[PDB]
């Protein structure tokens, strides 16, 4: 049911070594990945090999797995194999600075969680999937394309050569599917609020307790939120152009609504452009802010996501003034 990589991409990736310059940089958080895009499956090799381990994964496993998580991306214009690595290196960066908190078998999990985010995403949201009735609507109920990508992923590792976790003792891998499988559904934004109220709760009573499974699971589930989202924590010119694609792809997903009789959001009516600054201003108050806000203050390492998301926010207001 998965397509399946060939054997010269996954054997042309074992052969990847990142060059010196990136070594340094790829462990900012700030960093983009978008002017290496030949690089970006080695990248993603190169960073479970730091966290994890070179042998943490069997290479030619590890290499099959990859260029065929690649391959079941689509060409949509945001939730795409870019927004994949992407996501992954801000979970890179964050379990790098955090290192010893998480176990070895989180680490592996949710660095591959990121890399699975969005497999197979569509271009289309869960309030059109959920709109149209769409099949994928009647079986996963809530957290809709979620539940879709979590199935991808397992599907995936179901390929011959592919399950990277196989070596894991029975109980191990049956943790860490789990770890993944919270780790992708807390992408779902409509869960965001809910997590981060209950923690802002545990926090400031102090009852926050990281060796309290469920307390972790929603620390894990905060930190997924904010690798989601941490094109609002790169460096302005970079936010800027993410956004374009965010739109892109929603205005898409708008068009495609018309078509059907039903009329889209604003947000996704490519036809109400000049509304994106208020848009993004209202997107960093309402979810932004307050998600770096709280992953600053339980994991103190995380800051500089909070201030460039801050400055970014000051951009957009900018923006709104006239200054652009
Ligand atoms: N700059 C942004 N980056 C990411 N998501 C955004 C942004 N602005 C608004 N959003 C909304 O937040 C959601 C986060 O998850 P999705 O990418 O599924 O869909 C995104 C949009 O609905
Ligand atoms: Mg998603």
């Amino acid at each position: 049911h998965m397509s399946i990589c060939t054997s010269e991409e996954w054997q042309g990736l074992m052969q990847f070594t990142l060059p010196v310059r990136l070594c340094k940089e790829i462990e900012l958080f700030h960093f983009d990945i978008g002017p290496f895009e030949n690089m970006w499956p080695g990248i993603f090799v190169y960073m479970v090999h730091r966290s994890c381990g070179t042998s943490c994964f069997e290479l030619e496993k590890l290499c099959r797995f990859i260029m065929s998580v690649k391959k079941n991306y689509r060409r949509v214009p945001y939730h795409n194999w870019k927004h994949a690595v992407t996501v992954a290196h801000c979970m890179y960066a964050i379990l790098q600075n955090n290192h010893t908190l998480f176990t070895d078998l989180e680490r592996k999990g949710l660095l591959i969680a990121c890399l699975c985010h969005d497999l197979d995403h569509r271009g289309f949201s869960n309030s059109y999937l959920q709109k149209f009735d769409h099949p994928l609507a009647a079986l996963y109920s809530t957290s809709t394309m979620e539940q879709h990508h979590f199935s991808q992923t397992v599907s995936i590792l179901q390929l011959e050569g592919h399950n990277i976790f196989s070596t894991l003792s029975s109980s191990e891998y049956e943790q860490v599917l789990e770890i993944i499988r919270k780790a992708i559904i807390a992408t779902d934004l409509a869960l965001y609020f809910g997590n981060r109220k209950q923690l802002e709760e545990m926090y400031q009573t102090g009852s926050l307790n990281l060796n309290n499974q469920s307390h972790r699971d929603r620390v894990i589930g905060l930190m997924m939120t904010a690798c989601a989202l941490c094109s609002v924590t790169k460096l302005w010119p970079v936010t800027k152009l993410t956004a374009n694609d965010i739109y892109a792809e929603f205005w898409a997903e708008g068009d495609e609504m018309k078509k059907l009789g039903i009329q889209p959001i604003p947000m996704m009516d490519r036809d109400k452009k000049d509304e994106v600054p208020q848009g993004q201003l209202g997107f960093y108050n309402a979810v932004a802010i307050p998600c770096y806000t709280t992953l600053t203050q339980i994991l103190p390492p995380t800051e500089p996501l909070l201030k460039a998301c801050r400055d970014n926010l000051s951009q957009w207001e900018k923006v709104i003034r006239g200054e652009e």
